[PDB]
């Protein structure tokens, strides 16, 4: 299995979001992971992992999956807190089995505390903690970013981040330890710059009303003749300069670029500008220059843009696209995913491993 | 340096955007990250730190430099490629003077292809591949999830994925190796989730019309008597039965929940009923339930929250709030983050390192 993770043995027991998506990454970098499910997958995130069957509830699903765990670096487990407990899989019940194991726990709220055994998802996590809150325009209601920012940004890489560290701290240790990984943390230190700038007078709480909540003219999409649109992001003024350029605009005619109180009259001379032609012209205008100045692709356009054909950011599959791995290794590289495949029975597993 | 990264000695290149908040979660979890800027912050994202200085493009500064490389386990850059290896710190060598060092590149577009020269930020990333087409309501032009999702969940957290990867791999091949972390890459990672399920029509490329985009009623945001939002994340059909059961709506009387062509209808009657009271009463009804719905929280309200209050997921620095670190480990915790200090000498630290 190529990739940096060669060797590594991950168990994951089945769930849905960040725990799939850490256990993917895992797999996509090398590691040798199998996920434990209920007794061929179409879902393409089940990608780079062997499938078998367990009734975890049952002596013998337990006793299997409890064998699978004493052989592995890695379990991932994104219950409610208290289940793995209660099922003799909690962290106590593998450590008397394994004590070098990374018990690697996904949950959004965490493993305490008044909330924690409440449900939830991306959006309740990430409207608790200002997140949420600061997306959107002013004047309409918080919109989500998909399930980007809790499940996955502060979800899943936080996770990641932590099995990874915890393997780093065995080395010397020579033990594994418990990594709880909540949704509501990781997200707030994906956001620590807003956090950061909001100390400095470099960030509000007022919403839209922000360097990089679309408050900025020179920093949100804009509306094209067909109505498509483009993504400006020119905020150094030597950027700025060359967007305004593109546009065939007189610096002179507009007011100063970060005079705020004209931003309103700044935006409209914009979105006459970018209104004039079509997205496709413009993602002519500004395919080399440092406009920061983008055509603004659905997902059905991106596999025929130039600098995603040449990096091979991504491979067919299923009739679509899907993301090759990242980040890339210069000396023990990832391959192009393994595909989900045929169940397999636990016991060859078993055999396999040792 | 508590937390399982003690003991990684870590050089950054001063940055901006995703290769200081990768060096700051580093030191978070307990490595000794030094940071080379040109010859005491107020930028908490300077957490965590020594800071010394070198002109990187005098010899006095680049012979200081690769001394300080020749003791660490990673470097992080994030400058053009093409920047270090003009200034005689590119990959090939640090490689002869420490051939063990992670060489972490932090860019957007990535180190080869048409764009890789080319300025750009996070807006322009996310709008090359799909990312922020699909984010926003459909009846208006996309909007940045701040920078979130290119600088932070498709950027820093993939390149500190790489490097405690590559540290891995190390563990068994006694060297380093070149991580090639792209913004572009990175986030479509992060939203395979996305990509998985256009393959299986659980997901379209119509904006704000999907499950997760704000255009399910039981997946969004409303709007409050007060003026204040609530969050519905009520996904399965019994969270969605307990959020009908707060509100005491009769279900009877209601659309089904996943009948779209009615969801118009769905929505206005969700929208006149949480309109009806303020968002803190939301809050009371739906105590201790799995309704999944919470109170939208400003920045500054966040740090009052009893949950995170007593997870201490905040601490107090300089202005307000910052986050404490993430993932949280059971053996080697990690402490409150050490503020930004003065600049230091950069012979004390070598004199440290030895």
């Amino acid at each position: 299995m190529a990739g940096p993770l060669s060797g590594l043995r991950v168990v994951e027991l089945a769930g849905i979001g960040p725990g799939p998506h850490a256990a993917m990454i895992l797999g996509d970098l090398g590691a040798d992971v199998v996920r434990i499910d209920r007794p061929i997958s179409r879902d393409a995130m089940l990608r780079n992992r062997r499938i078998v069957t367990a009734d975890l509830k049952s002596d013998q699903g337990l006793e299997l999956a409890l064998k699978l765990i004493a052989k592995a670096d890695v379990l991932i487990e994104g219950y409610r807190p208290g289940v793995t407990e209660r099922l003799g899989l909690g962290p106590e019940e593998c450590a008397k089995v394994n004590d070098r194991l990374i018990y690697a726990r996904m949950t959004g709220w965490g493993q305490t505390g008044p909330r924690s055994q409440q449900a939830g998802h991306d959006i309740n996590y990430i409207s608790l903690n200002g997140i949420l809150h600061a997306i959107g325009r002013g004047d309409e209601r918080p919109v989500p970013p998909l399930n980007l920012v809790g499940a996955f940004g502060g979800g899943s890489m936080f996770l990641l981040v932590g099995i990874l560290a915890a393997l780093w701290e065995r080395q010397s240790s020579g033990k594994g330890q418990v990594v709880d990984a909540a949704m509501v943390d990781g997200s707030s230190v994906l956001i620590q710059m807003m956090w950061a700038m909001r100390a400095t007078g470099m960030w509000t709480d007022t919403r839209g009303a922000n360097m990089l909540d679309g408050g900025a003219p020179y920093y949100d999409t804009y509306e094209c003749a067909d109505g498509r649109y483009v993504a400006v992001g020119a905020i150094e003024p030597q950027f700025y300069a060359a967007m305004l350029a593109g546009l065939g605009l007189d610096a002179a005619e507009l007011p100063p670029q970060n005079d705020r109180a004209r931003w309103p009259e700044l935006r409209a001379l914009l979105t006459e500008a970018f209104a004039s032609h079509d997205r496709d012209h413009w993602g002519a205008v500004f395919a080399n220059s440092d406009a920061c100045v983008t055509p603004v692709l659905a997902f059905g356009e991106v596999h025929n843009e130039p600098h995603i054909i040449e990096r091979n950011t991504f491979y067919e599959a299923n009739g679509g696209w899907q993301p090759m791995p990242a980040p890339r290794f210069s000396r023990t590289a990832s391959s192009q995913p393994r595909p989900p495949a045929a169940t397999i029975d636990i016991e060859a597993v078993l055999t396999d491993w040792d």
